[PDB]
């Protein structure tokens, strides 16, 4: 599972990681875990879900070009939708210190591409302008922004489920349950009653933010 | 399906609706749906799903009392979770001019209490607390926060789905759509691609928020 830090930590002893907020770590209150090739322990308490790397949903040019230009590297990047024309995808991305727009076209024929070459999602187009430039300017590729650690998503459960096996995560209907990966269709990664685990995605239904 | 008005709205003629922004509707660009008991028509990208109504995750208890205290009547209330203290949950209330908080603790078999009655459930607490005063001045009752819309929920399509009948929303692997309504275990109701519909669960994997 991996999960962003949310805090910094230095290692307490010699079985530890140390890491900075905002680092991606791939990951009985300690978890081992890994970050730059070097791993070690890690704090439960100190990580949280990985969010989406570039979709900012609609997010406004404004703010778009607001935490874009705000980065330590060129060609920050995140893909948005239109608030105002919703159908509509556009790239944003950090040139030099100005953030500089592509609309990203799709042709009927399902395919998203912005000039010459098709794509069939949004994310093979990402990869595929992460070492091809998105211009004649033989540098700027797309790297990901420097990610900070949000509020935690929570789901809600339909039926108890009594843990049947070691991993599984106890929780009666009710219970709002933290979740800590939910990658995977059927078993996501949760936290609820002190203890954390794995859960059937099938007896959770969500919680709406409002933070 | 339940929707948050997201923009202030004048009854732009007849067969309509206007609503203020924060307001919650029971709701071909025009969504015909109802509020106050009369009822009509409304555009459809003026409203946005429900949030939750009263759980605010992690909310620490400053943010509690802030947005709280806020409020245009006693009784406003959220239920958090405790950063520091990860398996409970605490009540804060908008008692005349300030925050009054209560633990909502748990008694072993799985029940919620506050004092004397126990509950299977926050919401079970909380409905009972509506009517049920929460003091001794018999008058405070849980009356929801004036909510206003949030940012937009985004799943992503593992799956092509080409829509079996209509209603049904059409999009193919890779795609972010839009959810509206995903109240129901089965099919959520999204928005994908200038048009909006029904779609089986199944199909999408979340994208989870960053803004």
């Amino acid at each position: 599972m991996e999960a962003i830090a949310k805090y910094d930590f230095k290692a307490t002893a010699d079985d530890e990681l140390s890491f900075k907020r905002g680092d991606i770590l791939k990951v009985q209150n300690w978890y081992k875990a890994e970050l730059n090739g070097k791993d070690g322990f890690i704090p439960k308490n100190y990580i949280e879900m990985k969010p989406h790397p570039w979709f900012f949903g609609k997010i406004p040019r404004a703010k778009a070009e607001e935490m874009l230009s705000k980065q330590r590297h060129d060609g920050a990047f995140l893909i948005r939708e239109s608030e105002s024309a919703p159908g509509d995808f556009s790239l944003s991305v950090k040139f030099g210190n100005d953030v500089q727009h592509f609309k990203v076209l799709r042709d009927g024929a399902g395919k998203y591409f912005l000039w010459v070459v098709k794509f069939n999602s949004l994310n093979e187009l990402v990869d595929y302008h992460r070492s091809t430039s998105v211009s004649r300017n033989q540098q700027i590729f797309l790297r990901d922004i420097e990610q900070v650690p949000q509020q935690p998503t929570y789901v809600q459960a339909l039926f108890d489920f009594d843990p049947q096996e070691d991993g599984e995560l106890g929780f009666r209907r009710g219970d709002f349950i933290h979740v800590m990966d939910n990658s995977d269709p059927n078993w996501w990664k949760g936290a609820c009653h002190g203890q954390t685990g794995m859960f059937p995605r099938n007896y959770v239904t969500p919680v709406n933010r409002n933070v």
